[PDB]
């Protein structure tokens, strides 16, 4: 009693350690996940960490643990030629595609202008599983640090255009909400440079209860 | 900052539940797994479960389960045109792509063709932790589950690959070796239709046992 449109897995191999890149702050972003079945093609869409950037270095990793230079280090390129745009609007696709034979090619290219860049590495037991004792020793560590990281980051964009926003607004901006405003600012630049995400994420918070008429300023233009 | 060729994540979002397609024996194969940052495209190539087969249907499922049947279903497509090949030789590159905005695109293309069929999928937090605690509960049952449908097929793909070596052997097999691998085969035959591994892995190994000389004289037709 059978059926014909069955479609069948092809196992060839699966990856010993995670593969990724750096990314602000230090962290090693995963784009291969280890035990992910090769061959395999993986990209993520990522963006500039400041206006007008105009290049990024792509940074290639392998391991475990969540500090990037807690990493193997397995190659770098950049991607020059990114337009002039506020930071986090271009789109930079990187791709990692690990082949039959096992060769990585790792590319990034600029959705918007089409640049491209890429890099090629070629296809270890015992430290292998050195690795990954290595990264189970220090999983509530790297995780805690890759959740602070993530809050800072966010934390820092929300600084940033809050003060773009005070500026743009000027005198349409009441006294008191700026009054409260730049105080909210000053305390969440503080909380950033400390290592309790509770306290930034509480920061944050407080600012954007204060900061409620400059997104309503904005729409009358 | 200090410098400036830094890179930054463009999301935080995640996607909250794993999302595959259904292969061979009616089991979820994942491409893009649970907690996954988007936007982001994974793909794999596949191919069919037979010879000279032309079609394949490609079943998108979310979910945690291991049985295809216990997944959500979010939809499905056929890809036709596919040329007759032996099993497991066409490459079917399936595509799965979560853009900015959260929708999900699913392509299958014959690499040989370029012959494509598409889908777009626009995609619950009480459910989403129900099935995680139910995938969870069932760990061992879905592992097992998914082991012996790993091995019936590799058991289905010898049992093939080894009457196709008889025929060619032709009278070079001596009657006496064609019996026990006759035997053997249906053995195997029987075991494939249980659910344990265990006594498949035991058949095929007495199919070796008795193949050595139709190997021999696979080897020197090979030559
Ligand atoms: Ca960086």
């Amino acid at each position: 009693h059978h059926h014909h449109h069955h479609i069948e897995v092809l196992l060839l191999d699966v990856t010993p350690l995670s593969l990724g890149i750096e990314t602000m702050g230090g962290v090693m972003t995963t784009l291969i996940a280890k035990n992910t079945t090769i061959p395999t093609k993986h990209s993520q869409v990522f963006s500039t960490a400041e206006d007008n950037q105009s290049a990024v270095t792509i940074h290639v990793l392998q391991g475990e643990r969540k500090r990037a230079a807690d990493n193997k280090s397995l190659g770098q390129f950049n991607l020059d030629g990114i337009n002039p745009a506020p930071r986090g609007m271009p789109q930079i696709e990187v791709t990692f595609d690990i082949d039959a034979d096992g060769i990585l090619h790792v590319s990034a290219k600029d959705k918007n202008s089409g640049k491209e860049q890429k890099i090629t590495i070629k296809a270890n037991e015992d430290e292998i599983q050195k690795m990954v004792r290595d990264a189970e020793a220090n999983a509530e560590a790297d995780r805690k640090f890759e959740e602070l990281v993530q809050t800072r980051n966010q934390g820092d964009h929300l600084l940033h255009s809050t003060r773009k926003q005070v500026e743009e607004a000027g005198d349409k901006l009441p006294a008191d909400d700026k009054t409260a405003i730049e105080s909210a600012l000053t305390a969440l630049e503080t909380a950033l440079k400390g290592e309790d995400k509770a306290a930034i994420e509480a920061k944050m918070q407080e600012l954007a209860q204060v900061s409620q008429k400059l997104m309503e300023i904005a729409q009358q233009q």
